[PDB]
């Protein structure tokens, strides 16, 4: 209903390794919270890609397969995830805190409206009480950080927002597989439907090299 | 109809010099455009703020005055502009290449799915003519800068998408008002309608400094 | 009763060659001084942390586990030590002169009235003589270094205030191990003991 | 009583201007606190120092002057500033978020058990109700600032632990005397008395 | 004839510093060599440009006033110097050892044929005597800097490649106005004709 | 003919991995253009340097070897590539974005009347019609890169100028040999020759 | 017979800042000392540099004029220091902590066997007890600044060494001249007895280009 | 009567690789010039440094093992380099351009009033002639480098200032023993005779912590 989103960063044909580290750690979430593992990849010439990610744990793995979505460019992705997440209603998306990700997440969460921890260190699943309101919130995921000047671990919790939207960087956490054979749901949805156009012209003028006149 | 809109930067109560550029620069395009030089202004205690941006020849002034709006976080202000430019529908946004303009113009760009051209250093009004649909784009805004490694000085052109977003450095163009006594219509919203709520907790767990177990 | 103890610098999941540098200097220093050798780690996930140390030589190994133990940031790893070295007494502790070395230990040895000397490049055992207590000091911490530049080198003893500490540079001392079958104490502490002193509380704005 | 220190940061003579931001940010607390806004300032040749800082509306200026307390070095420094908050009991400690600061605030807030919060971007007098226990702590010293990078931000007090110390960087606050002629004590302290405490000799060997 | 050029780098609207240092040491040579002062810029809205350039004595000086002349980028910038010295055939031309200069110097001294030597500490003009080809060169630009480091100093000079092409840092050269009342020719080129040689094509992807 | 010179730039006797790959791809743009691949080295003791080259499918390697060839120096080493360039003609020169390939591009690119377009991301043939002359360009290098920033790239093409020069970072491009034993023309040019053009003397004065 | 030299930079004919400093500085110093204070000026031009330096109460003035002599080069600078202070045999020799400071410093160090404290904070005179062997080492001069990382304001002396150097940056002493009408011996030197040659030549060998 | 001196730069007993690549390319000079092949090592527990040294073709190595020899220091070492240099007379001196190199050569340098060429790039033998008086030099060491911010390969050489120094980077020549068995005399020196006393002291004053 609700499921664990994970963004799968595409280099040179390969799925990288942080995102593979939060494939892993998504399952772990995914299985907390009884929910299903989604991942997303966008690139060109994407035909044998479930083989990197599937083992891993994924119920359902979208593609988005189309020639101008490789090399990476801010508006195609973030658009694609935006629908998405809009369809899906995702209740939280994971993605490395890499030059990517450092672009696409503040986009993407700006976008739906949504939170953003980025460069988390742990990421766990726990509850928050309001006392003002006198409610508690249950399975909230704990984006976990230093804070502060880094003077304590602190956690931080989007008890409303969705999704839950955090980074990590590469190394923080491991990467493993559930079985070689995991089976998963494979989606290769049209790009048009989801992709949004260029609309940009780069010119150079000839009155911008014509003698000013007095 | 569709307007040319300028984002004033705030600190400190005072509005920013390379707000006030624009405002000028703005003035300039919107004559040449024969439309209307509006402004959009985000912070707290705006009473007296219309002095210090209607002389610049502003139309009609946006004012969002709200307690949590200085200073600045990037939620708060992208809604308030998505939210405003999905209403007004402008065909030109400027705002100053700023600390705050470089977080600001590529979240609300993204949401509107639209371009935006940093740093330009010139801005000017100019047609396109695409060869390859056989149709003639009249009065685009230019979008001028050093491109390719500074090789040349080259034009970027939106064609379609709206708004055609826009920054400027400080100290590229020349501030200079119409009149002291320049009238504009100064619209005092109600912010509840245009920002987006917080939603987000800090907390430190306690479970995070107890010994873990074997 | 009273012995020398390393603060053991971990990065994922591992001690860096700083500390591992310090352990084998320590474990000199130590054996001259004829007491133990102590370890200090702090960090989340440390079940075989004891594998990287021991062999250095090690006593007794503190070993701190909780998940706001790692990354390293000020407060907790500052109470750690403060308490633990409150108790334990040591007179000397050793720190690899790092970015958390060198927020650490100002920390540290702060709280508990002693001189840090930063960037040693060399330690040596000793004693010193002061005519003004009258009294012959013996088995001081020799903390060698210059005095700023390069050529003019010291050495600063603190021939009272314990516990003795100092940092050196990684690559300044040479890391080696005792035997891979070194046998030392591994304490588990409770955390919570020893960092809840800290009042330091997060409100809602 | 228990009043609101400042610790104003000396170079070639004149008082930095972080520091006079924070005495008049300070002045401002201590008027909402009801209690004294006090200086402390160490350095060389400060015959008419008070010049410079009592005209913030500092009530009680306390003033080192020796040789070797300037340029800034770290044990005379922090000695002077454990040791006088040890007798005063400040409530609060403010500081210059610098070069300086950065290395005094943590010596000075370890060795007073106290948890610095460095680089706030607000500063503000509030209540923090303990539910659990029961007890309302009022008129806390609100340290707000960033958790991180910039958009999240939050407000830590310590209940408990005095003083409660923060540091804020040049130019968040705005600077603003009260008066030239405000008056206020004036104390010229026995250096020597201060800093003696701190052990460290340097041997020619 | 054969005169002495100075490249006028543009900022803002202001001709830099070392711009005008190098048009009072132009002015200095020229009057050694007995020729004269010309001078170049390249911008947007120039109208009065003028007027900070020909009081430090420039007889002659070439405007190019263009949108896309400002700022500076690398195609037109060098297009332009190359035509012009091709057309006036400079014995000299100056520039100063800046961003600007790093990129446009190297490009230009290229393009006709002579070796720019970058960051002299002096120029002065001298003879060469070349035994090899029999004859003495009189009248050359002795542009004079340490080989590398600091110690070793050394003249270089070109007797026969044109224009001999010098850099210089900003704060080498003393600057100084003749007259505010100089007077020069001021030309303002057509724009098109100096950089349209240039084959540089943008298409969409 | 006209073909596809590569600059295979040298440390310490070892052909730099950015040529390598441009070996590659150079090798890719020659064949789809049907004409050869071409290489310069210069540098100093390269007796079996063609081992390294000539398996990228290298059709001819021009060699230069000179004391002053190595380190790389500016005046040689633009003095090489332009005499040949003039000499050979080619159509497309590439070369690694590297600190050498930053001094000696524009240099070069300069001195032949042609635009380098540095840091490309990729490269292509392809054709661009000129609809105002009413003449079709085929064959053109498609110089790919972002104007500036990320986000919006557009192709760069000369269609007339020669050589149309490139450069390229370091692991854009993929390398990967033909076969160890591709065979191709070996020629050791006499250096003196294409270099003694350059006019520049030392004076010891 | 053991005086106090200060080494005067100068720069297009006008002795620096830091210089004039340390002539103030070193004025109360050999006041306390009893002693002479001696300056040392090296460069081209400088018929009347004597004007901007007698004022601060120097008493004798080494003066080299040679063309060769400015810009600042090393080995010039050090031998004519090195060379005048066996003569002289100073004391005490400070320098400004610049640019020059900090290469002239060191060479002439070197080749004096003399000490050294860069960036001196305070400049004092002071005893040392060589508690080790029960002498006591008077007036020397404390070369006073931060050690140790930061940590403490340490002094160091040079009980035998000499002359005792010192460079303290520009800004540090205050400078204030004793009287416009001060005197002093102003001795213009023989630069060929003090300076050393040149002695190396740039070139370029033409083989260096020819092939292998 | 002139040889070539190396510079062998120890750290924990162990001879630098640049320094032994010096060695060999110093081989090949002093083979070239027709002299021997002299180094000199500097530290504390030499007892067996001749035995990594020897094999290079080194004819003869100075020893100078004292307990402040090591760490390097900048006094001793010079003063050790400058004292030899003046009894022995080298024609060149080589040295790796280190850390230790980058302070010891200039010291020395200036001591010796020789010339100093940093980080060459190769060395030859070669001649120069003097055109200005029709002097030829024969057999000068050619400190060859890339000069004028990087525009030319040029090549300084000191015609008349000995000893003629140069120093390299690591890895720039190849380092080549030429036999195991190669012989050379191993002078263990009086440290005495060639170094320099300390004399400097920390201290810190109690005055200094005395309020005003
Ligand atoms: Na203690
Ligand atoms: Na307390
Ligand atoms: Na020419
Ligand atoms: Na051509």
């Amino acid at each position: 209903a609700n499921n664990l989103f994970v963004y799968c960063e595409i280099e040179e044909g390969i799925v990288a390794d942080v995102s593979l580290e939060l494939l892993t750690k998504g399952r772990s979430l995914a299985n907390e919270l009884n929910c299903q593992l989604e991942a997303v990849v966008a690139g060109t010439g994407l035909k044998e890609i479930e083989k990197q990610i599937l083992p891993y744990g994924v119920d359902k793995l979208h593609v988005f397969d189309a020639e101008g979505l490789y090399p990476y460019t801010s508006l195609p992705h973030t658009s694609i995830l935006v629908n998405l997440f809009k369809e899906e209603q995702p209740q939280i998306c994971l993605m490395g805190a890499t030059v990517i990700g450092r672009d696409l997440g503040p986009r993407v969460s700006s976008a739906l409206t949504s939170g953003l921890t980025a460069d988390c260190t742990s990421l766990e699943i726990g509850d928050h009480e309001d006392k003002k309101e006198g409610k508690v919130y249950k399975n909230l995921l704990y984006q976990i950080r230093p804070a502060f000047g880094g003077n304590i671990v602190a956690t931080i919790v989007n008890p409303e927002h969705r999704p839950q939207m955090a980074t990590v960087r590469e190394g923080v956490m491991k990467k493993e597989i559930v079985s070689p054979a995991y089976q998963g749901e494979v989606i290769r949805h049209d790009v048009k439907k989801y992709v949004a156009d260029t609309d940009y012209v780069v010119k150079v003028i000839e009155r911008h090299v014509e003698k000013a006149k007095n």
